[PDB]
């Protein structure tokens, strides 16, 4: 219940490889050929047209995100320290997590629309790409739970941290090594909250949070088939 | 009484409720209709000038629509009515407004319209006046409030009884606390959702700092080329 030196230390780091590599993230999406309508952020009764474009945009959006957070982990001397396959099988299990935890960022509670750079994301642009009304509500329901929580850079990085260093994911070896730096984390997280008593106001914002990374797995345990399909 | 609660959630909804979206019919140029947009600061301000002008009129006429329908205030002398209004107004205005307001762009969305603090620059508004009302809107939207606190928090600020002007500042010192306590009931009677730490307190301390800026400045809020048959 308070952080020391290598704490805040820890964070400083964590905070540094985010703003890096993920805060700049969401303005490049444009670079990928998007269709003109999501340039638009009012369009009630705009037509879509073809899915090909759109659907392969959001495979370009998807890859690109998925390498940029994949250098967020490897600016952690932390994860760096693990072994080659432990990594390997970290990210290709905290990946989505992170990616819907990064995304929040540049969500809107009052319209429900992510804005990422000149473009404005809608779920019903998820629907016209072929993805499942049942998983776009639950991702949805997510984000709006996670907005209404007013959080901020430290607290989306810490809980990110979290979720990384997660030992349940298939084909770990160190599990309990790992287990321990999730722990560290966790507690980093908590104690961080309550130095900023003031300004996060939520009840039970540490309970809330991990409670929201356990909705999140359910969602991906759920729905891979979604997010598989759209990786070919 | 909790029915009063009803007068005025039914007088906000149909005359301030559709407020937002008839901007559109003022002739608003067309770059606040993007969302996304260069800061164009040399560019033509007398057509934007005039759109607030249109606008700053048609929100007050309909504030004035939604005062009209709370029997509690037409049972009284107009010369107060009037006064009452003469510094309420705007901070109505303001309330009712940010329900339009999103936290994470700072954009105002009214209908297919975009307004950014940017436009009030252009439009020539001095900094610190518009720092203080960047400061209102995020502090009270980030108390997630909904219909019954807007409404609510607006009538306290409707009868003010140390407005210059009125009459009797006995029986609005006393139909205000007539509602300032009916208030901070309701907050508690929806206590779970409306979990910040000393609301009350932290709403009365934002119509306290509205009335601030109602003040001190006030002699731009006129300004707003009254002409509208000037133009054929
Ligand atoms: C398509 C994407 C982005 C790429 C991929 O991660 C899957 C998700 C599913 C959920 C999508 C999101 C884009 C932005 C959307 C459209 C907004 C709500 C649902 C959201
Ligand atoms: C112009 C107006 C509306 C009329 C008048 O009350 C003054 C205010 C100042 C502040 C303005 C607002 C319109 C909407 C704006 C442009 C959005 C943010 C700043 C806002």
């Amino acid at each position: 219940l308070q952080l020391n030196q290598q704490q805040k230390e820890l964070v400083q780091i964590l905070l540094g490889a985010h703003t890096r590599h993920v805060g700049p993230l969401f303005d490049q999406f444009v670079q990928f050929k998007p269709p003109a309508y999501l340039f638009m952020h009012h369009r009630p009764f705009q037509p879509r047209g073809p899915v090909l474009p759109l659907l392969t945009h959001f495979a370009d959006i998807n890859t690109f995100m998925v390498q940029q957070i994949i250098k967020f982990t490897k600016d952690l001397p932390l994860f760096r320290s693990l072994t080659m396959e432990d990594q390997i099988s970290l990210l290709k299990g905290a990946a989505v997590e992170i990616l819907h935890i990064s995304l929040n960022t540049t969500f809107c509670l009052q319209t429900e629309n992510f804005f990422c750079g000149p473009l404005c994301y809608k779920m019903e642009d998820a629907v016209h790409a072929g993805f499942q009304y049942e998983f776009l509500e639950s991702i949805l329901h997510f984000h709006k739970n996670l907005k209404g929580l007013h959080l901020q850079e430290p607290e989306y990085v810490l809980m990110a941290a979290t979720a990384l260093f997660s030992p349940d994911r298939p084909g770990v070896t160190q599990r309990e090594e790992i287990d321990q730096l999730q722990e560290e984390m966790a507690l980093i997280l908590n104690n961080h909250i309550m130095e900023q008593q003031s300004r996060l106001q939520s009840r039970f914002l540490y309970a809330k949070l991990m409670g929201l990374l356990a909705d999140l797995r359910s969602i991906n345990n759920a729905y891979s088939y979604e997010l598989q399909r759209l990786e070919e």
